[PDB]
């Protein structure tokens, strides 16, 4: 249909030439130098609605046994509970703080330590944008390490049938390599940029929809496009 397709709710991202790490660092550098005004112009929980959009993009799959990594205040877990009941949903976070249905089973643990188990659905909403005063590599390394935690859940003998994985910094070499590997492991997976996400971040989501390859070139298109739209939204 005109709805099922796009680029209505996600950006159109065809592969393009270029180095996504260099372009990503470039537009991060540009954004760090913006005035308060420029940055403003460009700039149980809200995640609930976010996941709704994402799960609708995936044609509303049956979720079954679900683990929600970095569950935070619980918007995603609450959405799963409303969709299918509290029986199949497990939330993992370091407890900030739980705003969701208290009947949802929760584990207070660091997702980097916890050994994975077999799930039907894998959710991950970890990641943090760093503020301007830091060396760029600190944000890159922090979010890379977080995604590495997701790797063990993806690479187990029976991988998740559904997954929604947030990629905070999609242009690092490790992020791209991980996404390519999960595509080989699962035979699935597409990286999307939500239309209407803030331009002040670089967030994409890896969804278990039909395989879409050439992730590196599409991340390049995404970072170039993002740099353009950040520039556009300037005074005067
Ligand atoms: N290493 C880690 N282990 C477990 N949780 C972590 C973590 N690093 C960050 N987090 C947690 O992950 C959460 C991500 S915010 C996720 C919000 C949630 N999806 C919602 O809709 O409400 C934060 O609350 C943070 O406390």
């Amino acid at each position: 249909e005109v709805y099922k397709g796009d680029g209505y709710k996600v950006w159109k991202l065809e592969p393009s030439l270029g180095d996504p790490l260099e372009l990503g660092r470039k537009t991060k550098t540009e954004m760090n130098a913006m005035t308060h005004d420029e940055f403003d112009r460009m700039k149980p929980s809200k995640g609930y609605d976010k996941l709704r959009v994402l799960l609708d993009l995936m044609d509303r799959p049956r979720l079954g046994t679900t683990v929600d990594l970095c569950a935070g205040r619980g918007g995603w877990s609450e959405l799963v509970k409303d969709l299918e009941g509290p029986k199949g949903i497990t939330a993992v976070s370091l407890w900030e703080e739980w705003m969701a249905d208290p009947a949802i089973h929760r584990i207070n643990a660091n997702v980097k330590h916890l050994r994975p188990w077999q799930v039907d659905t894998l959710l991950f909403d970890g990641g943090e944008a760093f503020k301007r005063d830091q060396n760029l590599r600190k944000e890159e390394n922090f979010n890379d390490s977080l995604l590495d935690a997701v790797d063990a859940w993806m690479m187990q003998p029976v991988p998740p049938r559904n997954f929604v994985i947030k990629i905070q910094v999609p242009y690092t070499q490790k992020a791209i390599a991980l996404l390519e590997k999960w595509q080989v492991k699962t035979g699935k997976g597409r990286l999307v940029r939500l239309a209407g996400d803030r331009l002040s971040n670089t967030v994409m989501y890896f969804l278990s929809v039909r395989l879409e390859t050439q992730i590196r070139g599409r991340v390049t298109t995404f970072v170039r496009e993002l740099a353009e739209r950040r520039k556009d939204r300037s005074l005067t």
